[PDB]
Parts: structure tokens; sequence; C-alpha cells
RNA sequence: UUGAUGUCACGGAACCUUUGUUGUCUUCGACAUGGGUA
């Protein structure tokens, strides 16, 4: 009587339950509850908090289970036992209270007489439906009722989208709760099932319950039985309290990179110098400390938990920095060959705009969803048929959905667990070539290789298997399959393989029983032993139809350096550089191999780029356009904001194994003629050279209605056209000569595409003309006073396309060397030396040749002084100082700045009573604690009268200041002899605070603490006769601590220029013509040098060691290489002294004595220092070739770079290192000068030379009238020496007391011709002898 | 913590849109310090 058996359900596959609702909102026409009235419900055990238990209804496994029966029922021939049954009660009284109506067609099995509601006996399905309370179904809470906090802390939310087959756009979007079906996994019930209707009832309900396969939207078996808040604020404090308070966004998105392992924290790179003094990490206790504390954590000795923290760690800095049915099974396996992306929104981590869908196990997961969307897609594509199924009514009659409907798959996890890789992608401005502001977001993808299980099964009307599936399964075998998203940056390319089918009658007794014990073989055993039996065959469709989507393979020839920009690697790395290439990995197991690649979204972007460029829409260009709600060319091919494009792009990767080179830079200011201060910069490119190019290989997918539109297929071919002929480069850094294009091929097209892609005149002789004088010795460099106007009246035009009226091409060009020239290669400073720094020739791939950096500065600088422009490198930060000599102004003073109305009171006179009776008054006065700098410097070979006592005076009774030994380090921290220090009341007057003595005083610390010349402490302004004050009005001057010392200037260095030299500001006064001409921080240069390489066996000045090979040269030892004085250039504090110019060096021959040894002064000798070079140098007569790309350069532009390079006949350049010594003298010959008329053809261009010379001359006479001086002093400066004639050029001597020669020193020549007030005019003539 | 004559929700791809790019010759000459007379 009423026996019930309990219950159990086990998930397979992760369930869905929906969102909680109460007893009033438990209504019938609300939207979610009748969605998710086919899912499972919440309770809430109290309305306060959000505490319950989910739990699953009755009336659904009540559904389930006529479901089956009606199955059962059709399948068995009709009939059941031995008497006729029933097709089934259907009517409805009340329409009111209807919360669901069926809207499914019923199975018809028979037409005979259905038994009535009243009878003798009642037939099974009539119990089972409830025609004779008799069965009650239970409810399905929990086994053994376990408590939970929420909902959310047992699931996860997730939002799926609808999509429009001919767009590719989603329309709508709907969102539900799915847990895991490993943390629930089991659900008990219990039943009551009959009490006095025979067996077969219950008979009829057991397989009833056998055949359920599907129950709450998931397939099942039903079975009858800390420190992340307080590590942020400290770091947040520690950034506040000490300086650099930005790069707080770079520093978390490198923590968030740091989460992969937590062995990286100890291999953080230091500063260029060497030291631990890194500006990211070893700002402060240390960042650096700060993350190793937390490194050596007991708690954090995990993977998983450290990853946790190191993600709130981040997310916390980012928010600070704002026979009948025949069941047919198929089972494979898919593999990745791209990088996926599906889509899952996170609303806790904010700081990834696009997030990747993961398990709360850490594994990545593969819907079926997904794969139900895309195999209704493939479908749909196949039939080419459209369907307008609504979202309910009658269901839709469409063959895509007769065939559908039966198709079941499963839900597929990896074992893969490592985190992503995040990867950032910036627009770029077209009219400029610069990224633009507000363009930056990250994205991150699962890697390549992951496999995921893949199951099918399919329940018909039909003998086999559908030609539509067969085929679309054949399209997956072939490697065709893109489920995943951002399928245009070429992710999500899976590949099916291992197929295995078997088809199962459903209509044999035998079968079908075996059916129902073996549960469907939807379990894992049931899986593990049907897959031995299952055959690894696989049919062939009739009617096979071809795909839409064509593989076309690419490949890129180099021959240059290459590098794509990557500043998280950058950050968290292993050496320091500024730059590195980015870098991706693969996934095969659980390792991930990293392999340098090319971005897909760099590539499409340079062929977007090109295509909007060569092709015009009506005059306005295609990156002007909008390109919205618009049918160009553009939109049509590469797709817009409301379609999706017909082209899709792969990842490139390199061939062979390279490996990154160091190349160091620096900046050269014009005046001085050294390196400015904080501008070394390193950069870590790709190799590449013309004996050894780089692969780039790849893959694009296009469709077959752009390969059929012929249109489509020239312009395409076009683009790829003029990327082939060296127009586009590829990268970054291209004014350096990176990335260039030398050939590009590409097959699979059918000769479709590819098919279209397939005298100088001389130097003029010069006029300028130099008087050499054979007794006379000339100063080392001079400089030029360029004109003190500059043009700012030109717009500059964009790069957006090529403007008619200008030229655009390649310049090839030839380099001869005079002298010995040096170029070094600053990786290795011990190459000689088996300490004293070595330096070598610069060579790439084995191979001499010199970097297109340099030449760049050389042309640069030429041009700039040629086309009168700003100072494009200039040290601003820089304030001049002067020693004043003895000669009565500055007043004695003893006095703090606290306030005002003060009296003439405390006591100063020199001291060394028992002399006078009144005299030596002394009663104020405590211990003394002052600033020893008061002895002299005098050297040749404690403070308070211990180490020095002795004077001098001794027998004229005068001098008593003696000639004291000075090279230990001492006699400046001793000091504070004859004091003056007390015993008159004349001194210290008023005075007050202003904010300018104050910053030069603490400037004049900064000049007395860095002294690199008496090496062999206070930053604060103090009493201890340190008032020596002068004042004017009220406010006072600049204070001293010696009554004759070094004072300092009050007018910066940048105030010394011209209304208009000063560098160009931009962000638009105007621009220059050399910052128009080589670019700005703001806009893109128009000119790309190349790396210069050498023809023939080079011949070196000295001979190696060993004869064997030609390619090594011989040392020699340089001399003393100083560092520029600019107190020698300004020589006072006076308004009239202002800059000379820019500084140009001069050319002699003084490296044939420099080669034997001796000083270019001197002429003794030369000896080993620590701070001297013993470089190689090429001998003169030593050939190189270079090419110079342009575009869109004006007639007179190009004219004027013709000037620059090539000069007159008797002209020529200065390259290199030690300039002043007359090294690297190289001349630039024109060979070739090609044009680009039209993108098929290319012309000569060997002519019309002079046209552009006199175009370039007419410009400059446009430009200035007559006052032109300036190109006959660089006429002069740059003028080569004949035959038989070595001028003697040298530096001026310290002094002259050890010269055999005789010549004038500096402290000489500092009273006579080169005075004061005129060495700004002998020092701005070039050749002016001081000899 | 479902209520007994009617549940195709395995009826719905988070889909499409965007070059980490621009600018810089691994270069080079004049000093450092304070007294000492009337
Ligand atoms: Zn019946
Ligand atoms: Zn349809
Ligand atoms: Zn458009
Ligand atoms: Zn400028």
């Amino acid at each position: 009587m009423t026996t019930t058996m309990k219950i159990s359900i086990e998930f397979l596959e992760p369930f869905r339950m929906t969102k909680w609702q109460e007893s009033t909102r438990r209504n019938k026409n609300n939207k979610e509850f009748v969605r998710g009235q086919a899912f499972a419900r919440w309770h809430r055990n109290k309305k306060d908090n959000t505490k319950g238990r989910p739990y699953i209804t009755g009336t659904l496994l009540r559904s389930a289970v006529i479901r089956s029966a009606e199955n059962l029922l059709t399948l068995s021939d009709g009939k059941i036992s031995e008497k006729t049954c029933c097709p089934g009660k259907f009517d409805t009284e009340d329409k009111d209270r209807l919360l669901q109506l069926r809207q499914r067609s019923t199975l018809r099995w028979t037409d005979k007489n259905p038994c009535p509601d009243n009878a003798e006996t009642y037939c099974p399905f009539c119990e089972l439906l409830g025609r004779s309370f008799r069965i009650h179904f239970g409810n399905l809470s929990l086994p053994g009722k376990p408590d939970f906090d929420g909902p959310k802390a047992i699931g996860s939310q997730r939002v799926l989208n609808r999509v429009d087959f001919k767009s590719g756009k989603a329309h709508d979007f709907f969102k539900a709760y799915e847990v895991d079906h490993t943390r629930f996994p089991r659900f008990e019930g219990e039943i009551t099932i009959d009490n006095k209707v025979s067996a077969e009832a219950r008979k009829l309900l057991c397989d009833s319950l056998k055949f359920t396969d599907r129950l709450c939207g998931a397939l099942c078996v039903i079975r009858f039985d800390n420190l992340a808040e307080k590590t942020a604020e400290q770091i947040i404090s520690i950034l506040d309290d000490n300086k650099k308070t930005e790069y707080t966004r770079l520093l978390a998105d490198a923590i968030r990179s740091l989460r992969r392992s937590s062995k990286l924290v100890a291999g953080l790179p230091k500063d260029h110098d060497g030291k631990d003094d890194h500006y990211l990490w070893d700002i402060g206790v240390t960042i650096r400390q700060i993350l190793t504390t937390s490194a050596d954590t007991k708690e954090l000795k995990n993977a998983g938990k450290w990853r946790e923290f190191c993600e709130k760690l981040g997310e916390a800095l980012y928010l600070k920095s704002k026979s009948v049915l025949k069941e047919t099974v198929v089972c494979g396996e898919l593999v990745a060959k791209t990088p996926f992306f599906f889509g899952a929104i996170d609303e806790d981590a904010k700081q990834t705009d696009l997030q990747v869908l993961l398990t709360p196990d850490n594994k990545y997961r593969l819907p079926r969803s997904a794969v139900r969307g895309i195999l209704r897609r493939d479908l749909q594509t196949y039939f080419d048929s459209p369907c307008n199924a609504e979202l309910g009514g009658r269901p839709c009659m469409c063959k895509t959905c007769r065939i559908m409907r039966g198709i079941t798959v499963m839900d597929a996890r990896s074992e893969y667990n490592a985190p992503p890789e995040i990867r950032h992608r910036t627009r770029i401005n077209p009219f400029t070539g610069t990224v633009a502001e507000g363009a930056l977001f990250n994205m991150e993808v699962a890697p390549e290789g992951i496999v995921f299980p893949f199951q099918l099964r399919y329940r018909g009307s039909e003998d086999g298997l559908p030609d539509a599936l067969k085929t679309v399964l054949k399209w997956w075998a072939e490697g065709q399959a893109f489920m995943s998203g951002a399928a245009s940056t070429g992710k999500g390319r899976f590949r099916m393989e291992n197929a295995k089918y078997e088809t199962l009658d459903l209509s044999d007794e035998n079968q079908r029983n075996d059916y129902l014990k073996n549960w469907g073989w939807r379990d894992e055993k049931g899986l593990e032993e049907l897959k031995k039996r299952l055959n690894s065959g696989l049919p062939e469709p009739g009617n096979y139809r071809d795909p839409k989507w064509h593989e076309i393979n690419v490949s890129i020839e180099m021959a240059s350096p290459f590098i794509n920009g990557d500043p998280i690697r950058a950050a968290v790395d292993k050496r320091g550089t500024d730059v590195v290439t980015f870098v991706k990995y693969k996934a095969e197991g659980e390792e991930a191999k990293p392999v340098c690649a090319y971005k897909a979204e760099s590539f499409r972007g340079v062929i977007r780029s090109a295509v909007a460029r060569i092709h015009m829409e009506d005059g306005v260009p295609l990156t002007e356009l909008t390109h919205s709600d618009c049918e160009c060319l553009l939109c049509q091919i590469f797709g817009s904001e409301y379609e999706a494009g017909k082209i899709r792009f792969e990842d490139l990767v390199f061939e062979s194994d390279p490996e990154p080179v160091t190349f160091d830079h620096v900046a050269i200011d014009r005046f001085t003629g050294g390196a400015a201060d904080k501008k070394k910069f390193d950069d870590s490119p790709l190799p590449g050279s013309p004996a050894r190019p780089l692969m780039l290989k790849g893959s694009f997918w296009i469709r077959r209605d752009v390969l059929e539109d012929e249109e489509y297929c020239k312009a395409l071919g076009k683009a790829l056209a003029d990327v082939n002929n060296g127009l586009y480069p590829l990268g970054g850094k291209s004014a350096i000569g990176y990335g260039q294009v030398k050939s590009l091929g590409i097959k699979g097209d059918d000769k479709r595409i590819s098919r279209l892609m397939n005298a100088v005149p001389e130097k003029p002789k010069t006029d300028a003309e130099v008087r050499i004088e054979a007794e006379k010795v000339y100063y080392p460099h001079y400089f030029v006073e360029p004109h003190k106007k500059v043009e700012r009246e030109e717009k500059p035009c964009g790069h957006q396309k090529f403007h008619e009226g200008r030229l655009t091409g390649k310049i090839r060009c030839k380099l001869i060397t005079k002298t010995p020239l040096i170029v070094p290669d600053t990786s290795n400073d011990d190459f000689f030396r088996p300490y004293h720094k070595s330096y070598a020739f610069f060579r790439l791939h084995k191979q001499i040749m010199i970097p297109g950096s340099e030449l760049r500065g050389m042309v640069s600088s030429v041009y700039e002084t040629v086309t009168n422009s700003c100072f494009r490198i200039f040290d601003e930060t820089k304030r001049l100082s002067w020693r004043m000599d003895a000669d009565q102004d500055f007043l004695p003073g003893r006095v703090t700045a606290d306030g005002k109305h003060i009296q003439k009171f405390s006591e100063t006179a020199r001291v060394p009573p028992e002399n006078d009776p009144d005299g030596w008054e002394c009663k104020e006065g405590y211990l003394h604690v002052v600033g020893p700098s008061k002895v002299e410097f005098s050297d040749k070979k404690d403070w308070k009268t211990i180490r020095t006592n002795d004077f001098k005076n001794r027998k004229r009774k005068n001098e008593p200041v003696f000639c004291c030994e000075d090279d230990k380090g001492n006699y400046y921290t001793m000091a504070k002899y004859c004091e003056t220090f007390f015993f008159d009341l004349k001194e210290n007057e008023e005075y007050e605070i202003p904010e300018k003595a104050r910053i030069k005083y603490k400037e004049l610390l900064r000049v007395y603490n860095n002294n690199p010349q008496a090496v062999p402490n206070v930053e604060k302004l103090k009493s201890g006769d340190l008032v020596y004050f002068k004042h004017n009005e009220k406010y006072v001057e600049d204070i001293v601590p010696v009554r004759i010392s070094r004072t300092v200037d009050d007018r910066m260095i940048g105030k010394r220029m011209s209304a208009d030299l000063r560098p160009c500001h931009g962000d638009w006064k105007g621009l220059c013509p050399a910052c128009r001409l080589f670019g700005t921080g703001s806009y893109k240069g128009r000119v790309r040098f190349g790396f210069a390489s050498l023809e023939n066996d080079p011949e070196w000045l000295i001979p190696g060691k060993n004869p064997g090979d030609p390619f090594h040269g011989g040392p020699v030892m340089l001399s003393l290489l100083e560092r520029p004085r600019p107190t020698w250039s300004i020589p006072g504090s006076d308004n009239k002294f202002k800059v000379p110019g820019r500084k140009f060096y001069v050319h002699h021959h003084a490296w044939k004595t420099i080669k034997d040894g001796n000083h270019p002064t001197t002429g003794k000798a030369i000896e080993q220092s620590p701070n001297n070079r013993t470089v190689e140098a090429l001998a003169g007569g030593n050939s190189f070739s270079f090419e110079i790309a342009f575009e869109n350069l004006k007639e007179w532009e190009l004219g004027l770079l013709i000037h620059s390079l090539q000069l007159e006949k008797g002209l020529a350049h200065k390259l290199g290192m030690a300039k002043s010594m007359g090294f690297g003298s190289v001349e630039i010959d024109v060979e070739s000068v090609r044009l680009r008329k039209d993108w098929k053809q290319w012309r000569n261009g060997n002519s019309e030379i002079p046209n552009w010379l006199g175009k370039g001359f007419a410009k400059l006479k446009e430009w200035f009238r007559d006052e032109l001086d300036f190109i006959e002093n660089l006429k002069k400066l740059l003028w080569f020496p004949e035959g038989d004639q070595a001028p003697r050029v040298c530096y001026p001597m310290l002094r002259k007391k050890d010269d055999p020669n005789g010549n004038s020193g500096y402290e000489e020549l500092k009273d006579g011709e080169f005075k004061k007030e005129d060495r700004q005019k002998k020092l701005t003539t070039p050749w002016t002898p001081w000899a």
C-alpha cells in the first residue's frame, strides 16, 4: 500500500536554474519565469539575506515521464500488452490559470477507440496520465540538505545572444545562471507509484524512467536508489609619500602579468647603469622588497591562491589608478589550430574589457550553445535558405529546423589551466601616423593546441544520416570549423579528428532492451565500452558542396631588422630594454612554448591602410570617411560595425630560430657637440640583413564571393603589388631602416590575384676658398651663427594619400671615406683587452655595415644648418656658473630668515686679548659647526688644528699661507684656518627670503658636491659665516659661503636663444622645415634611411694578428676625450653674451701623428689610462651603398636634400668618433633616382636633378635675399684640404711651462687675443688661428 | 516547501568594429680652490 522507493539523479552536464522570485512575483505573464520553467528553482530559508537552497519541481519530471511513455508507446507498434490503449485526454476548462501551453504536435500512433474515463479497467497510459490523486511525484531538493550562503557562491551568470545569418551581428540576448556539475552531482527524491493497477503499469513507468535522457537543460542519468588590501594600501602609501606617482597602470598590468608563476619576482631587471635603481621597481621599503616579503609567505606557497591574490591586488591598483528511430552516434576530438576566444563578461573584473570563459576549476570550457549555433549556421549556409523562426508560437517548418530537432551534443572541458596572456590593440591616426589618444584596450585569448572531446547523436525517421550533416562534418574534418569569436582577427579554427560513428535500430526488441538496460551508453563507463565497439570509419555525402572559404598562402622576405612593440614584456623582463619583440605562447598538454610572431591585427591594419590609400571615392579618401552606413569598397571587403568582413587574416610566424640582438642609441646636442643628459636609450629588435634575410610566412582566408568578383580581386592585387614594391613597411621604427619588404609571394589564387604583381649629372664646382698658413695653429671647432629668421608658416600634409605634384620613390647612394672612420659597437667593451674600455666596429650578421641612425643624424644636422630651422636637440635643463676673480660688494652677515626690523649686531673679523687692552671682545659665541671650504687645492705632494700646523711666514713677515699637500682627498674637509670669525661689530644687516636665491644656493651645493676635478655633505642653508650677502632695495641677491668663490647665474640656458630659434613646441605656432621633414614626437617623418653595406675587402689601418682573415683590423690608442665646456663659449654674466651657434668640426690630418703614439698638442707620448679608448678603424678609400626612401616630397625639398647629400666638389662630411682629431671624412655620391608614376610602372629620374637643384636654390633665395653668409661659413668649415697642404690643428694646452714649441697656453690666451669682450667674434670665424 | 487531464527551451554563437605607432649620430677641452695688503 503506497510503497515508496527512493530515486537519484546524476548530472553529466552543467545544469541551469532561473533567477529567484517571490510569491507575489510568481505569476504567468512574467517572461523570465516562463522561460525558466524548464529549469530548476531556488528557495530562500529566510528573506532577510540570501541563504537558501535549490530544488527541482515534480511537474518537469512528470513531463519527461509522459514524453518517454509516448515514445515507447509509439515505438512498440502502437499497442501495449494485450489491451487497447488510448491516444490520451486533451481538454482544458479554465484558460485563466494556464501557466504553460502545449504548442507541440502530439505523436499519433493509432486511430482506434479511446478508452473512457470510467470503465472496468484502466490502461497504463490512462493511469500514468492521471485519469484513474493516485501517483504522486516528490521534490528533488538536496541530499542531506546542506545550507548555502548565496546563489552566486554556487554558480555563475552567463549571457547568450542570437545572431543574424545575413549580417553576422547579434540583435538580442538573454542570461541565465549555470552551476558546475561536479559541485552538485547528485539529487535525491521520493516517488509513490501504484497500489492496485498490476505490474505492466510499473514496468511502463520503469522504462519511461530509464528512457528519460535529459532534464533541467542537461543530460542526466536517473537511477533507482587575506593581506591583499594591506599590501595594496602599503604600496599606495609608499607611492604617495615618495616621488614618481605616475606609471601605476603599467605597474598594475605588470603585476597582472606576474600571475603566471611565482619565480619571476626574483628576476626583475635593473637600471641601465647596472645599479639596483630601477625607475619602476626600486623607487623606495622598495616595491620589490614588498613583493619579496609577499613571495616568501607560508600562506602564498601554492599556485591558485597566489594567482587569486595577484588578481585582487592588480584589480585594487587599477581601481586606485581609475527500424524507426535509428539512434546514430558520432564521436571525435576538436583540436585548435589558432588561438580562440569564447566571450564571457564578468562584472568583478573591470580591467580587461573582454574576458575568456573559464570554469571555477580554472579550466577552459567549450559550451554546447556555440556548437548548436554554428551547426545551425553551417546548415543554413549549405542549404542557402534563411529561416524566420520567431521565439514562440507554432514551431517552424523549415528543413534546417527539422534537421536540428534531433541533434544533441556534449559540453567539453580541457586539462590546461594556465592563465591567459593579454593582447593590446591600438588605433593609428591616418593624418599623422601616430597612435590616437584614448585608443587603449586589452583582451586575452586561450592558446592554440587545446583539445576538446566531441559527441553528437541523431534521432529521426530516416535510414542513415543526412547528407547536409555529412557535408558539414566533412567541412569540419577538412579544417574549416570556425566556432569561436574574433574570426576576422583569425581566431578559432578547429579541426575535428578521429571521427567514429554507428547507427542503432530502435525497433528490434533485443536492441531496444539493450538500450534500456545499458541506459543509452551515456555514462563514462558506457562511453568507455562503447568506444571499443565503435566503428572507425566515416561515410561520404552524395550531394557534396564546396566550402565557402579558401586559403591563400603568403610569404614575405625582409632584408632588414624587425621589431613589434610590447610594453608589458618590457616591464616584466630579464634585461633592461625600452622595447622588446612580441612573443606568444602555444600549449601542448600542460606546457606552453613561446614563439616570436607577427600580429595579425598589425597585418590587417597595414593592408586596410594600403587599400584605403590606393582607392579613392569621389576625391575624398577612405581614411577620412567615417565608414558608417556606407557601401564603399573598404567596408565591403574588410567589414564595418554593422557587418562581418569577407576576409580573415591569420597570425604570421617567422621561420628558423632567430635570436634578438641589442642596439644602443643616444642623442647629440647641437651646441655643445656632446651627448645630452639622460638621453641614452636601448632597443632589442630581431636581426635582419641582405645576406641572411628573414622569412615571414603565413596565410589568410578569403571568401568565394570576393574571389569571383573581378574588381575586388583587382583592388587586392593593386594593394599587394604596392606592398611588394617596397612602399609599405611592416613593424615599427621604420625611419632607422626597420622592416622593409623585399619580395612578397602568394600562392593558392589560381593565377587570378597574383597576376597583377609583376644618365646622372655631376656635382657643381665650389667657389669658397680658405687661406692656409704653414706656421699657424687653428682651433679644432667653430660656430656658424645661423640666421635669426625661421619659417613656420607652412602647414604640413598628412599621410592619408598620395598628393598630386609630389614625388615618391627611392634614392640609391654611395659613400667613400677620405680619413679613417670609427663606428663603435657598444655591446662589448672588452674586445682587445684579454678596466680599459675597448669597443669594436659595427657588424650585423658578421658583415661590416653602418646603421642608418648615424647617417640620419648627419643629414639632419646638415639640412638643419642649410635651411634655417630650430635646434632639434638642446639641453635646456642646465644652468651656467662661473668663478669670479679677486678684485667690494659682498658684505659679511650672520642671520636666518624669520622676520624684519633687525639691527647691526654680531661680530665678524679676521683673527689667526694680549696685544691691546681693549680688543678681541668675546661674549657671544658657542660651538661652531661650519662648512669646510676655505683652503686652496695646490696639490704637489685633523680639521681642528691637528693635521696642519705650519705657516709660510719665514723671512718676509708676509703671506703666511703655506703650500700644502692636497692629494689624499684632504685639506678640503680640514679647513678654517685664519678664520674671519668675530671681534668687530660691522656686519649682519637686513635679510629677507626670496624664491630665487634659495634654489641658486642649493644648486651651488649641487656644483660643490658634484665636482669631478678636486675629489682627490650639506644641502641646507645654515649659519656660520655662510650669510655673505649683497642686497638691492629691500630684497637680497644670491649668498655665498666664501668671499671669493664660484657664482651661479639666475638666467636659464633656454633664454639664451633667439625669439624663434627655440625648439618647436607643436600642439597646434607652426613647424620649421627640419621638423617638417624629419618629423617630431607627434608627426611622422617622410624619409626612411637604410643600413649601408660594404662592397669589397675592407682595408684596415693596422693589420690583425691573423693574416688569414681580412675582416679584422688592428688596435689604435686614442687620446683623452673629455666633456665640452660651455663656460669658454659663453664668457660671463653679461647680457650681451649669447650663444654663438651650432658647432662644426674641421678637416685635418692629425691622425697621422696619432698613429705613432703622439698627442695632437704635445707630441710627446700617449700612456695607458682608465679614461680613453682603444678602437679599430676603417682606412680611407672604402665604398658603402645605401638607399633613402621618400614619400610626398616637394621638388625643392628633394633638391635641398640632394644638395645636402652631394654638397660640392671639394667638401665632405663628418661621421663617427673623435671629430676633433680629424676622423671620419666621408662624401656621398648619388647613383640613381627612381620615381613612382603609377602602381604598375616605375620610371627614370636620373634627369631633372639640375631642375630640382634650381628650385631648391630659388627657395633659398626666396627665404633669404642676400644674408646667406652662413652658407659660405658652412663651405669654409666643410672645405677639405688639398694635396701638399697639411695645416696643424690642435687644442691649446693647460700651461706654457711644459711646451717645447713655446706656444701660448690658455692662461695667456685669456688676457690677449681671446679677451672676454671679443671671444664670441674670434670663435665665429672659420680657420682663425691662435698661435 | 512541486500539486496531478497538455512544458519542442538541445527554440537563441556575446557576434561584429581598431598597425603599440611616433621623435633622438654611444658622443667629447679648459680648468678646480682661497687668500693676501692697506
Ligand atoms: Zn487510456
Ligand atoms: Zn529555421
Ligand atoms: Zn566604408
Ligand atoms: Zn623645429
